[PDB]
């Protein structure tokens, strides 16, 4: 997260850090708890992933330094990638992880609601991107989960910034026209969370952008509301 600030324990209880154990253990991507055994994340995260056996989902984590040998985690039973996915910039950048066990909800780990299909005409004005990603293009993963408040940008304005890419209605953009705050490397897969009527909704999944927090180059997120039926279909299978 560029221009982010530290989060506190229990602030983003749906946020997870997804690690790969091959060849060595490291943070791969963010994700969000959406159900008892389900994490919603980005399909692009699994490009170099051999099988679900090499993945570990860590919930209730504020600091990466808290992740050691005896740290509790959730194994992954299945990786479900949208069957139309090809590349982040062409959309369908969405995946589910079916966990090996159910998740007992606590203050440190609980699901975020999906956006309401009735809330299509909803104007979200309290949106936040979170993650352990870089603070600039050439950086390193951050120890403490970071957050940044970012405004949504219309699809029409976003399309003007990205003449070489198709910005579809299945994408949502966010960022400051004057730059400065945005997701960056290591944040993808995590949530763009909007608080509406005192309830948090998972509005976007961090997907891609041209550079990090550059002027007139908003971040591009998967528009979760456009995938509600796909998510319900796959989570009941
Ligand atoms: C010790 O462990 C480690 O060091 N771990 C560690 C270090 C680096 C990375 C990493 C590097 C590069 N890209 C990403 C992924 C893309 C990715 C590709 C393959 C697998 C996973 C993820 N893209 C983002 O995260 C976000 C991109 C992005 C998103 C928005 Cl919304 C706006 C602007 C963006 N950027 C444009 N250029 N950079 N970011 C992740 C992952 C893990
Ligand atoms: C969840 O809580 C129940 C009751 O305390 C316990 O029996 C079970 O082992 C817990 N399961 C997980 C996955 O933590």
């Amino acid at each position: 997260i560029v221009g982010g600030t530290a989060s506190v324990r229990g602030e983003w209880p749906w946020q997870v850090t997804l690690h790969t154990t091959s060849p060595t253990q490291r943070h791969l991507c963010g994700g969000s708890i959406i159900g008892n055994q389900w994490i919603l994340t980005a399909a692009h995260c699994f490009y170099g992933v051999e099988s679900p056996k090499i993945l570990r989902v860590y919930s209730g984590i504020l600091n990466q330094s808290e992740i050691k040998e005896d740290t509790s985690f959730f194994g992954v039973q299945e990786i479900i990638i949208h069957d139309q996915y090809k590349m982040a910039e062409s959309g369908y950048d969405i995946a589910l992880l079916k966990l090996e066990t159910t998740v007992n909800y606590t203050d440190s780990q609980r699901p975020i609601s999906l956006p309401s299909k009735g809330d299509r005409n909803v104007i979200y004005t309290d949106c936040w991107v979170t993650g352990w990603g870089y603070r600039k293009l050439r950086d390193k993963i951050q120890n403490t989960l970071q957050k940044a408040k970012i405004p949504l940008v219309t699809n029409e304005e976003c399309q003007k910034r990205y003449r070489g890419h198709k910005i579809t209605h299945k994408m949502i953009c966010a960022g400051y026209r004057e730059g400065g705050k945005d997701a960056c490397k290591g944040d993808s897969g995590g949530p763009l969370s909007c608080k509406h009527n005192e309830v948090w909704h998972l509005v976007g999944i961090t997907s891609w952008g041209e550079g990090c927090a550059q002027r007139e180059r908003p971040g591009v997120y998967t528009n979760v509301v456009e995938y509600v039926d796909w998510i319900l279909e796959k989570t009941q299978a």
